[PDB]
This record gives C-alpha cells, sequence and structure tokens, in this order.
C-alpha cells in the first residue's frame, strides 16, 4: 500500500493502541473536516489518520497542517475500525483526540509515535 500521505509506518500493535484511546476518549472528534477545525484551532492532542481512505485528497492534507502546528499524528489501517472506535455505525476518515481518557497512557502512546517516526 502505502498511500503518498502515509509519512510512516505504524505496525498493528501501536495500530490497536490507538483505536483504544479513541474508544476511551472523553471528547473526540471525527472526520477529516472536523479534525482539520480542531488542528487549525490547536484543541486536538493527537490525530489518528486511516490509510484506507479514497479519494486521498480528503486527509492528504493533515500530516503536513498537524506537523506545521506541532500536533501529534499516526496511522490505522482501517477507516471502517476508525469509526467504530469512536462511536460510530459508519467510518471515520480521521479523528482528533480532545479530552482523552488516559492521559498516561496518552503521553507513552505520542512518544511511542515519535520514535517510529525518526
Amino acid at each position: 500500500h502505502m498511500a503518498v500521505y502515509v509519512k510512516f509506518k505504524v505496525p498493528e500493535e501501536i495500530q490497536k493502541e490507538l483505536l483504544d484511546a479513541v474508544a476511551k476518549a472523553q471528547k473526540i472528534k471525527k472526520g477529516a473536516n472536523e479534525v482539520t477545525k480542531a488542528v487549525e484551532r490547536g484543541i486536538a492532542k493527537l490525530v489518528i489518520i486511516a490509510e484506507d481512505v479514497k479519494p486521498e485528497e480528503v486527509v492528504a492534507h493533515l500530516p503536513y497542517l498537524c506537523e506545521e502546528k506541532g500536533i501529534p499524528y499516526a496511522y490505522v489501517a482501517s477507516k471502517q475500525d476508525l469509526g467504530k472506535a469512536a462511536g460510530l455505525e459508519v467510518a471515520a476518515s480521521s479523528v482528533a483526540i480532545i479530552n482523552e481518557g488516559d492521559a498516561e497512557e496518552l503521553k507513552v502512546l505520542i512518544e511511542k509515535v515519535n520514535v517510529l517516526k525518526q
């Protein structure tokens, strides 16, 4: 695979961690338009982007925006799965965690991602 917008590989074990962060979150934003607003306003603490978004242009601006705003981001395989972790019955291309369920887990998972992306 790897779409152009997928800038680093996130293995399955950290993908699960990401999904589980999303499911236990207290407040999220869902979908590219809401996610992009939340990064632009500086309320996202972590952005999670599906790898299988088509058209890819829906999410292709997100890694750049996140990097330019200092916001951590990473990937999961499935937008279906992402939408179910976010409490939906439809897919989500992207999720932003606004208020997380476990602070300490978020800070460990954000570092894990830093490392992946080096």
